[PDB]
């Protein structure tokens, strides 16, 4: 078996095989040094000793709401730390990116080929004693057991951070821009090939979908009106095509940039938003540009929904998601003395752990109604009956479910929540431990400190045996949450490196780009400064309804 | 007609319509401010007084011989030097890439589609009314006066800096990985979507021609043995298409990764030399890796042949090319305290500029024998019957032309000669003096200037009426060159930010990349930072004979 099996290389140290059963680490700028990269150097001993725990920072940032709103008010002061956030939580990311589930050493077939998703740890290698490499059982737990016995929903968990419908399909709704899995190659490959916030889902991943979905007026979207209302075109008007089981009649077949948004009326509800959008920032741009053409029209409006999507993510939606009293800020600028890389690519793990399907309610309620999943599934009459001001009214008041701490994963889902796990296996996903540790964090010593609790912990005691081969997915969801929060530690601080990474990371944040002309000048480039999700539906839902992502 | 079209804003100010008949600049962080951006800042205006000349900073490259031989072994130094030199070069280049020969604004089409060449200066538009914008006559001169004129060969000049035709095909073998202009689709398309060094020429551009070529055992590329001497395969054995007239015997139909090498039996010379490296590098590692298979083996090798590339073309063939007495040095952690992307878009004009037409010689001499273009091209039995061994030799004591200086494309070429000016209009390039302005360098004030002659410059003031209206393409090859040099300043201030650019930005020299451990230990990563030239040749051609870039 391969010698690295044991992932004996520590601190990001790199592991080779040196003969059918030698390894060496190469310990290249790890700060550490020895056969297995655990002798640190001493500047690296005392960073160690004075970096604060990823739980002492979270406390600091929920308490002291008082200094923290100084602190907000002092641009000087808030600049500082936001630059400090994004710097620290992207040095975790390897960029250029390294391994892929094929390839778990570097090679140029992993760099350049942008169909697989990247990978954040190398899968554990083909011919391993063990599923996690050596440790635990020559089997895992059937992944049936651990879902029905730790994840499945008895009663319903609400978020104690108030997450809304609005932020439930919000996440949906954007992450399915970039998580697009091409199940005709397998789970670790990818269809979004520009690997992030480029808005495919409202445009088209390709030229030729893009086209189709064009009016070549105005710079605009195609569209049509129903009841003096503007929802996207047809399928049959467009040629676009969408996935609909074949019941769907001709005219609720709605054709957007993303073919799967047909399938829930929430991601809908954002597709027709998002259509608005652009056709209003279209409007704004003839008003400033009575010079300019369509095409350009067309892609300058492209650009400034892109910044808008990203500001909207940094200072609505991970704001409301990390509970600080700090004021994050979408800001460029700040990077601009600093060493980044402005590119990105999706890592498989960053996928996995978005898989927060315990945020689904029991029940879609809008207005007087309380949908079941089969009723609301493929179903957008019941956006055209209700229409986007009462779902806006309604998502707004109802809660989401919380997403660490366990037994919260509906059942209407669990073949999904089922698959999520095994396709980790199929992918050679190692364990929760190496990835914690991938990412600065200590190793849990036992069940009961994943859990916080005892009941889930003996379950997974009996299922796995050994906590070291406790697997990612499934320990992302049964996790001791934060006081009154959402997620638990790993989710948080795995999760927080590849969204800031992929945000940043997009060439309209990089300084030739980041200018009023590259928007059409200074109103174009004012759209992105100060947009938001309640100005989002403000500006393109009749009535404008109050929102935000907390309930 | 568009009102940028006198491209109005200077210093990289970017101009946008604002009207009709109206622009704004946008001078965003170009260190000045004012309607055009010709009002120097304060710190501007120092760093302006202070900033030596091109020509100045050559001079001093090219003399105090004493002074720089104690720099080149002072290791400290050295690397100061060499590190000021990547990073003021690299600045140039806007990274991430902006605008190509269908949009002279930013946008995502520009950002996302990897088939178009980039454009460091944004096209002049459809509607302006001249060719470069507003100045000079309604047409520009005839190309094929312009050619007969001033760039036809009368007799042979040969380059004075003593550059050899194993120079010539080296440029021509290593700049056709990354220059691969896409026919089908225009002047402005190219087909070498890994934009750069990613040794496709050798490995093919696609995955399924990589396969073909490949051997599939021990990491290695598949090969003949003729008379002894290893040799590519052929396209029947491998069925890889190739570019060859219907007449070729079926075993001098050598396949390649590039398909167009078999016209010229000198790149099919360094195709071959670089598919055995890439054979020798497979037994070296199979040596250090028993337990490797042949996917690992070939990856590996071709990473290895990657480093091995980017050694030789900057401490062999740039040093060469340069004439400094500084030595050069290929190290990635040179970049590692320093802003700097690791990502590379290959520029429309940086294609143009590498059209060095006249280095070709009048024939192409090997042992005893002198070939016309007729005999040479599309001949593979002259390389089999000189052998590998005759054809160094040879070439390298047979000189090359000199690029500027005028006069100097041999007529054979004059088709290749002529396109190049008329594709340069179809891509509606800006003119030679925006080019200069673009890269830092003053607009030449006379044709005279230019040329540093009389005959050439009355002939083109009479073609082009306007120094501002002179076109990039011919300007590089009729311009005054550097004292004995093979090119003038415009050539290599354009040429040097575009080359060093694509060299370092490979992901083999970012920081997760350039470690031993990627390279198959502390021997391949030897194999890269020990290359040269000459070990390439001693290697892989039988009897290990001398050569070098120059005599
Ligand atoms: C972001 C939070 C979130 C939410 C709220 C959510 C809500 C819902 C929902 C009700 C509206 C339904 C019926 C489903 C059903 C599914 N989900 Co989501 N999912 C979410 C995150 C994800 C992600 C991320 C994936 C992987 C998508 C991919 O890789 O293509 C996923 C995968 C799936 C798949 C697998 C098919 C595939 O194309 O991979 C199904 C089926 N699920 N989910
Ligand atoms: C770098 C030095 C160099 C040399 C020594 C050289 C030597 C030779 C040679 C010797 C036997 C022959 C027969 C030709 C003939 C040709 N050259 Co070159 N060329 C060179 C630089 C280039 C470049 C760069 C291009 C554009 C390549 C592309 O875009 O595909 C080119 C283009 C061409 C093309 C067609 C592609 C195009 O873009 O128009 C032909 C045909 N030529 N050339
Ligand atoms: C990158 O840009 C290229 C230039 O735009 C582009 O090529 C173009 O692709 C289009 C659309 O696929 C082809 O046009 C076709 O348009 C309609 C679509 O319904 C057809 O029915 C027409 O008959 C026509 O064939 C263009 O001809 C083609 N232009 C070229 C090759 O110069 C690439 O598609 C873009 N690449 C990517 C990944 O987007
Ligand atoms: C390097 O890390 C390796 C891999 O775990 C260590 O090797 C194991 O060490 C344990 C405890 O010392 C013992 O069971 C064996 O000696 C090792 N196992 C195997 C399979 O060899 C090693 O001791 C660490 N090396 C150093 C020098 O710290
Ligand atoms: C910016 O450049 C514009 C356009 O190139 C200048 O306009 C010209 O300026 C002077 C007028 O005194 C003349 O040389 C030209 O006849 C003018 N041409 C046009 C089209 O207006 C303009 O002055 C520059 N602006 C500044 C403030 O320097
Ligand atoms: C990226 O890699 C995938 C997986 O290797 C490639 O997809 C395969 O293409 C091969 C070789 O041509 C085929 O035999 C199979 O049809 C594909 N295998 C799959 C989908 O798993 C894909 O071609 C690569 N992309 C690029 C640009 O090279
Ligand atoms: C291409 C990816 C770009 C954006 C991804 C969007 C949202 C994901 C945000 C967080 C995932 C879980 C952790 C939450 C981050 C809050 C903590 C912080 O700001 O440090
Ligand atoms: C893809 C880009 C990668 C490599 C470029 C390859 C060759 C370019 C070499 C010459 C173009 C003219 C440059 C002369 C540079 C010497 C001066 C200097 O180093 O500053
Ligand atoms: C080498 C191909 C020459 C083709 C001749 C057509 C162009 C003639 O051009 C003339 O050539 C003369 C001879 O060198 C020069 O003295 C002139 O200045 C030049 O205009
Ligand atoms: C779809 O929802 C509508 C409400 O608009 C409901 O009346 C109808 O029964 C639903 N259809 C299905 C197939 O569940
Ligand atoms: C090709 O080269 C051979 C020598 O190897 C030469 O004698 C022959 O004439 C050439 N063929 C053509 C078509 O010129």
């Amino acid at each position: 078996h391969h010698p690295c099996c044991s992932n004996p290389c520590q601190n990001r140290g790199e592991c080779m095989s040196t003969g059918f059963d030698q390894y060496k680490c190469d310990c290249t700028r790890t700060g550490f040094y020895g056969e297995n990269c655990t002798t640190p150097e001493f500047l690296t001993r005392i960073k160690l000793l004075l970096k604060p725990t990823p739980n002492t920072v979270h406390y600091i940032l929920t308490h002291f709401k008082g200094v923290w709103n100084i602190v907000n008010n002092i641009p000087f002061l808030r600049s500082l730390i936001m630059k400090y956030v994004l710097t620290s939580r992207s040095y975790l990311i390897d960029s250029p990116p390294t391994y892929n589930v094929h390839y778990g050493y570097k090679s140029w077939e992993a760099f350049s080929n942008l169909s697989y998703y990247t990978r954040a740890l190398p899968p554990v290698a083909d011919d391993c004693p063990t599923p996690m490499g050596v440790k635990g059982n020559k089997e895992l737990p059937d992944s049936k057991e651990v879902l029905e016995k730790v994840l499945l929903r008895r009663e319903f968990i609400p978020d104690p951070q108030g997450s809304n419908m609005m932020f439930a399909f919000f996440a949906q709704h954007f992450t399915h821009q970039f998580f697009k899995t091409d199940h005709k190659r397998g789970p670790g490959f990818t269809r979004g090939l520009g690997h992030g916030v480029d808005l495919n889902h409202i445009y088209g991943e390709t030229l030729d979908r893009q086209h189709k979905l064009r009016l070549f007026k105005d710079g605009k979207l195609k569209y049509q009106v129903i009841g003096g209302e503007v929802y996207p075109p047809t399928v049959k008007d467009t040629q676009v095509e969408m996935i609909y089981p074949p019941h769907i009649p001709e005219n609720l077949q709605f054709a957007v940039g993303q073919e799967v948004f047909g399938l829930v009326p929430g991601l809908m509800m954002y597709a027709t938003i998002w259509l608005r959008e652009h056709n209003r920032v279209c409007d704004i741009l003839k008003q400033e540009h009575p010079e300019w053409g369509d095409e350009q029209l067309f892609q300058t409006s492209r650009l400034i929904l892109i910044g808008e999507t990203i500001k909207i993510v940094i200072e609505d939606y991970v704001q409301h998601l990390s509970g600080y009293h700090f004021k994050l800020k979408f800001d460029p600028e700040l990077l601009f003395n600093q060493q980044f890389q402005y590119q990105n690519r999706i890592a498989s793990e960053f996928n996995t752990l978005y898989h927060w399907h315990p945020l689904l309610p029991d029940t879609f309620n809008i207005e007087d109604q309380e949908y079941s999943f089969k009723q609301f599934l493929y179903n957008n009459s019941i956006l055209l009956e209700h229409g986007l001001t009462q779902f806006v009214e309604s998502f707004t008041r109802q809660i989401a479910g919380r997403v660490a701490g366990g037994r919260n994963v509906p059942i209407a889902v669990q073949a999904v929540a089922k698959a999520s796990i095994d396709q980790s296996r199929e992918m050679k996903y190692q364990s929760l431990n190496e990835y914690r540790k991938r990412f600065s964090l200590k190793p849990y010593t036992s069940f009961e400190e994943l859990t916080g609790e005892k009941e889930m912990a003996a379950e997974l005691k009996a299922l796995y045996s050994d906590i070291d081969v406790m697997e990612l997915y499934p320990a992302l969801l049964v996790e001791k949450p934060r006081p009154d929060a959402i997620f638990g530690e790993t989710m948080v601080e795995l999760g927080a490196p590849f969204s800031l990474k992929g945000l940043m990371g997009n060439p309209i944040c990089s300084p030739q780009y980041w200018k009023p002309s590259t928007f059409g000048g200074e109103v174009g480039f004012k759209i992105i400064n100060t947009a938001s999700i309640q100005s989002l539906i403000c500006n393109n839902v009749k009535g404008c309804p109050f929102t935000s992502f907390n309930v």
